[PDB]
């Protein structure tokens, strides 16, 4: 069966990730982003009522997969890569953006791409690996014949740590975050090579959803009305580095 | 519920665009292409049989996604765009590809982007549309408000004739498919301007469908781990004209 989401109340988790959800303290937490903004955009057009709720602190990626599948929220919207593991246990809409990642590296590394990962110019622990993340999948599958031998990190903030002290030479990052956050924050970390794990994002959902069909058709007319594009045009073209 | 693919008969609606799905006369029909090497390859996996059933001559793609909403195929796999109107009737798996779209017109017609069609600059008439294609519902949106004062096409075969006749001036064309015929086939027809209408393709299933997440999970497998990027490059990735 089927429902419209007019007059639903949905729990919609959302994870920190500058610049589709920023969080700031002042006490009281504020958010805004991407992904507040396309929340109030399919709230106007579909009349559910919004219990936006963030993630608490230390949420991996697929730590909030897996709190959604338990029941936690009714959705999750963020940049959320849609995997093969992920849908065996959650569905996912219609793809809200396109993805890929990046490597990312100190500005000035003598690294051109993938191959020198590959080759073994970096020993394994020298690549930094955020746990539960899709990146973590593609590093076992490709570069580690399904080793658990990265460096691992538990946050943007030790990815970002720890190239700048030299303990990793590489990690992955999404790219349009890797862009956003190294043309504006982080001015002497850098993104090398082709990109790779050609992916989406998309909405989580619970798997059999009784409202599938009306958030899809939403998110589709977003897209067909230019609204993604405006969005991602507004919170990620600027570059304030030099 | 959910359920597993295999050793069911599945009615299979492909529609032939070259080079996903190539049919050729034989002395019978054989059909080739990405589309019947990705049948192939979720054959192997799930252990469905594949009933392939070619739509007629002319049918178009919109067309073929109501013949399946009334029952006459299970699911439907080719560079099917994923629409929000069409997304009220069928569901669409995970993306097998990412799209856009491009300008289409013969060599030496005086067009250098979509600005001249918004600007008036050629007869309404003398664009080219086929009808029940994502690329109307583009034209009505953003070309025309709404007026269906195009040039109507029933098939590519007549969209080329028309332009190479000079009965219309240009059309709009999926840029996967639009790169192969003008690269391969007609030496005379081009390209113009920047992709539009950046959009995804998907296989085409009933709403609610018990196999959805068998397939789903399989498409997004074939992604991770490059199938369908190889697929592409073998059908794609040639160039025939000088
Ligand atoms: N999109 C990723 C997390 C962000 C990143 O890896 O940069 C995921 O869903 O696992
Ligand atoms: N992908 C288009 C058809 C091909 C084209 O317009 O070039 C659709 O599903 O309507
Ligand atoms: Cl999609
Ligand atoms: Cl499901
Ligand atoms: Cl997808
Ligand atoms: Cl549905």
């Amino acid at each position: 069966g089927s429902a419209r989401l007019k007059g639903i109340t949905l729990r919609i988790g959302v994870i920190e990730s500058v610049p589709f959800t920023i969080v700031a303290n002042v006490n009281t937490t504020k958010l805004t982003g991407y992904v507040l903004d396309l929340i109030e955009y399919l709230r106007d057009k579909m009349g559910f009522v919004a219990d936006v709720q963030l993630a608490p602190p230390n949420t991996s990626y697929t730590g909030l997969v897996l709190a959604l599948a338990n029941g936690d929220y009714d959705i999750a919207i963020g940049d959320i890569t849609v995997t093969s593991a992920r849908r065996e246990i959650v569905a996912f809409s219609n793809s809200i953006s396109d993805n890929s990642m990046r490597i990312l590296m100190r500005k000035g590394t003598l690294i051109d791409g993938m191959d020198d990962l590959k080759n073994g110019k970096i020993p394994y622990n020298r690549i930094g690996i955020r746990i539960g993340t899709a990146g973590e999948d593609y590093y076992l599958r490709e570069i580690s014949g399904g080793s658990r031998n990265f460096y691992p990190l538990k946050s943007r903030q030790e990815m970002y740590d720890s190239l700048l002290a030299g303990i990793i030479d590489v990690s992955f990052m999404d790219i349009g975050t890797a862009e956003y956050v190294t043309n504006n924050i982080y001015c002497n970390l850098t993104l090398v090579g082709e990109d790779f794990d050609k992916s989406t994002f998309g909405i989580v959902t619970p798997k059999e959803w009784l409202y599938a069909k009306d958030l899809d058709v939403n998110i589709l007319s977003l897209r067909e009305t230019g609204i993604l594009d405006n969005l991602k045009k507004k919170w990620f073209q600027t570059k304030a580095c030099p």
